[PDB]
């Protein structure tokens, strides 16, 4: 069997058929895939749903004993059960077009591909990301194309390049865990490619467990086995998306005052991880950032982003263009700020 379609569902029952009419409609030979759904205890009728599709489909049904929260244990349980060359996650109130394993196959019988990205469409207003997707390749690396920019795992990944590197979601982390699952991947795979003929995947609490989980992805990238200089450049990148469009963006602006403390703990937690040296790589304004970061130090950390927010700096010159900045009294000044 070449795939497995792994789909976590939960009370998806209004909007399921969707998905499981385009796995049925699949241009793909019924032999060669099967459909692991596995149930988060659902109290609708999900499974009597999924079961009228088990003449069209291979089907796996399973359902846990009591609600996970979320699609890690979900898929977890799936891709133990997977027998299939490739797995493919596809969330229960998405779908995808009919030609997409037709074509993925092909694509990787021609390229033997280890994680396979396929363009994305947003339907009903939903996006998606799409600057990694506007040219099909069949070789990518994390330092010259945009793969970083998208870690959902909607993605084929080689079956055993997730199982012989122990490469599941975290069970006990219930945010962003897909970034750390995805980020695994990308750092064992030999072979990282993007297919983008044709639009192929339709997609319709507190921070210790956000930060807990980058810190991860820190230590991932700086223990894996690339050169030096190409780890602390990719934790450059992902630290430059991870302030820019992250939960982490503004938060001292957004969250309650009371709880920024807890915030910054956290933050700073993954910040440490990151060696001051790759500070340097990251794009400028971040840079104070990362240093009140490193300290926990929120006055001072909510001073930069308010600072950056009206335009109002303590002291401040301009040479050629770019900012030296004092944010606060005493405080050291940062340099080239773009
Ligand atoms: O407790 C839950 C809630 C969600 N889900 C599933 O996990 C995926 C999360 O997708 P969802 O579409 O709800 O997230 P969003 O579209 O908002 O990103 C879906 O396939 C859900 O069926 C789950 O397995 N357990
Ligand atoms: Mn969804």
């Amino acid at each position: 069997m070449k795939f497995s379609v792994i789909v976590p569902t939960y009370n998806s029952e209004k909007y399921i058929t969707e998905l499981l009419n385009s796995l049925a409609k699949q241009d793909f030979p019924k032999t060669e895939f099967e459909v692991v759904v596995v149930d988060d205890c659902s109290t609708d009728q999900t499974l009597q749903i999924v079961e009228k599709y088990r003449n069209k489909l291979n089907l796996k049904v399973s359902q846990l004993e009591t609600n996970s929260g979320g699609p890690g244990k979900p898929r977890n349980v799936a891709l133990k059960q997977a027998e299939g060359e490739f797995v493919l996650f596809v969330d229960s109130d998405d779908y995808i077009n009919k030609e997409t394993l037709k074509d993925a196959a092909a694509f990787i019988d021609e390229h033997h591909s280890d994680v396979l990205l396929i363009k994305m469409k947003g339907v009903n207003g939903r996006g998606v990301p799409q600057s990694m997707f506007k040219e099909t390749a069949p070789e990518v690396t994390l330092l010259n194309s945009r793969i970083i920019y998208t870690l959902s795992p909607t993605k084929i990944y080689r079956t055993a390049l997730l199982k012989d590197n122990d490469i599941y979601f975290p069970e006990e982390l219930k945010s962003a865990e897909d970034q750390l699952f995805t980020m695994k991947a990308y750092l064992n795979a030999n072979r990282i490619s993007v297919l983008s003929d044709k639009a192929y995947y339709y997609a319709t609490v507190s921070p210790e467990d956000f930060y807990e989980v980058m810190r991860l992805i820190a230590v991932e990238i700086l223990n894996a086995d690339l050169e030096e200089a190409h780890k602390d450049q990719i934790l450059a990148e992902f630290l430059n998306r991870h302030f820019s469009f992250s939960r982490t963006n503004g938060f001292s602006l957004k969250v309650k005052l009371e709880e920024q403390p807890q915030w910054i703990n956290a933050l700073g937690d993954f910040i440490q991880a990151v060696p001051e040296r790759v500070d340097a790589l990251v794009m400028s304004k971040l840079r104070p950032l990362l240093h009140y970061a490193r300290a926990k130090d929120i006055d001072n950390y909510r001073t930069v982003e308010e600072s950056y927010r009206q335009g109002q700096y303590y002291r401040f010159d301009i040479v050629d263009g770019k900012l030296n900045i004092q944010f606060n009294e005493g405080e050291p000044y940062f340099e080239g700020i773009d």
